[PDB]
C-alpha cells in the first residue's frame, strides 16, 4: 500500500481538522495523491462537516466517512442519544485499507483525543492505528498544559507501538508571548514540531490555505511521507 | 508511616487545590491529621500560593513547601526565568518523608497534571509517588474532553504501578447539561469517583467549605484513607 497516518490530538478543538486540511493542501502541493477518513462525524446538527472542511481547504476528494451524528457529543454519547451504535471496529479498519493505496497518503481523523471511543466497544483511533500500521501525528495547543497533555498522548502511542510522526501545533498565536514561546521550544524536546499553522488559518480561503499550508511544513518531510 | 496520597489532574485549573482543601479538611472532621505539602510553586508573582489557600479554606496548619516560582507556568519554565533550579528528586522525597507520619493523612499536591517536571531530568509527580509509595487522586473536570484526558491519566498512572485513590470532579455544574452528566457516567466506568465538588465550592467560607467537604466524600472512604 502507501502511507497511512492517523491525526489526533492532545484533546478536543485543539486543531486536529485544520491540521489535515494543511497537512493534506501541502502533500497534494507535493504531488502526493490524498485521502481523508473520518469514519465518525458528531455534531452534524450545528453544521459540523470536518470531511467538508478539508474538501474545501485542501481540495482532497477521497473522503470517506460512516456515520454522522447529530449531537456536538462524544461518538460515545452522540450515539447513545441517537438510539444507533456505533460503527463496528472492522468497518472502519477496513474502509481505511480499502482507501490505502501506492502513492497515496491516507489520513485518518478521529474525534476528541487519542483514547475516545469511536467504534463498539471501546475502540479507540490507537486500536484503528495499530490494525493499520499507521503512525500518528499528533496535533497540540500552545497554551498552558500542552506539555503535560503532550506527554501523555506520546506515552499512550508508545504503550502500542504507534510510531509519532511529529506534533502540530493547531493554532501559533500573533505575537507569541512567553507561555507559547517556552512551549514551542518544550515540545520540541518532546518530539518534532512539522508545524505551527497561524491562528486563523480555518478561515482562510482555499488558495490563501494553500499558501499557508505549502510554507508551514517542511518539503521534503511531506514528500518524505510517501 | 502514615498514608501519603498523591492529588494530581488531569491538567491545569482543573481544581487540585480546592480538591486536596476539601479532603484536607474531610479527614481533618474525622479526626485524621493532615499535613499538605506543594514540592513546586509557579505564579507566585501573581499571589498564588496554594498551601495558604487549603490552610484558608480547611484550616490545615501543618503546610510545607519547597520550590516557589515568581512566573505563573510550568516548574521548569518558571525556574528558568528567575535564574533559578529545579530540585531534585531527593529534595522532594525528603520533603514528604519529614511529614509521613502513622495516623496522618499527607497530601502531595502536584503542579499542573500528572506528567508535568517537577525536578531534573525530566521527574514527575508520578515518579514521586513511586518513590514514596503513594497512591494518586487524579483530578478531573466535567468538560467536553474529560474522557480522553482521564484515561491518559490513569493509564500513566498504571504504566509505573502507581494505584488509582479514584477521581474527583474538581467543578460539578448544578443543573448539569447533557455532556456533564454523560461524562460523570463515563467517568465512574474508568474508575471510582470519590467526589463531586458542587461548583464554586473555591469560594465557600471555612464553615460552608466544612460542610460541603464533609458532604462531598464517603464517610468511610475518607476514615479508610488512613488506620
Ligand atoms: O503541562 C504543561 O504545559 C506544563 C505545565 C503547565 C501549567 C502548570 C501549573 C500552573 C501554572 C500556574 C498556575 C498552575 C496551576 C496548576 O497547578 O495547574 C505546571 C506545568
Ligand atoms: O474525551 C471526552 O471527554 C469525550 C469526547 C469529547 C469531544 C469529542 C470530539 C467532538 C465532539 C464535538 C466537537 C468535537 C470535535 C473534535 O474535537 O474533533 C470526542 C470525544
Amino acid at each position: 500500500g502507501g502511507t497511512i497516518l492517523v491525526v489526533t490530538g492532545t484533546g478536543t478543538g485543539v486543531g486536529k481538522t485544520v491540521v489535515c486540511a494543511a497537512l493534506a493542501s501541502a502533500a497534494r502541493q507535493a504531488g502526493i495523491d490524498v485521502a481523508v477518513c473520518k469514519p465518525v462525524q458528531t455534531g452534524t446538527a450545528r453544521g459540523d462537516d470536518d470531511l467538508a472542511e478539508v474538501g474545501r481547504l485542501a481540495g482532497v476528494t477521497q473522503l470517506a466517512g460512516l456515520a454522522r451524528y447529530p449531537q456536538p457529543m462524544a461518538p460515545a454519547a452522540a450515539a447513545e442519544h441517537a438510539g444507533m451504535a456505533l460503527p463496528a471496529r472492522d468497518q472502519i479498519v477496513r474502509l481505511i485499507a480499502d482507501l490505502d493505496r501506492p502513492g497515496r497518503l491516507t489520513l485518518v481523523e478521529g474525534a476528541g483525543g487519542l483514547l475516545v471511543e469511536l467504534a463498539e466497544p471501546g475502540v479507540t483511533l490507537r486500536d484503528v492505528a495499530v490494525d493499520v500500521a499507521a503512525a500518528a501525528l499528533v496535533v497540540v495547543t500552545a497554551d498552558l498544559g500542552t506539555l503535560n497533555h503532550t506527554k501523555l498522548t506520546l506515552e499512550a502511542l508508545a504503550a502500542q507501538q504507534v510510531s509519532c510522526a511529529g506534533l502540530v501545533i493547531g493554532s501559533w498565536p500573533d505575537p507569541p508571548g512567553l507561555v507559547a514561546a517556552s512551549n514551542r521550544s518544550a515540545l520540541a524536546r518532546i518530539a518534532m514540531v512539522r508545524a505551527a499553522l497561524p491562528a486563523g488559518a480555518a478561515s482562510l480561503d482555499a488558495g490563501d490555505f494553500a499558501a499557508m499550508s505549502a510554507a508551514a511544513f517542511d518539503r521534503n518531510w511531506v514528500a518524505g511521507l510517501v
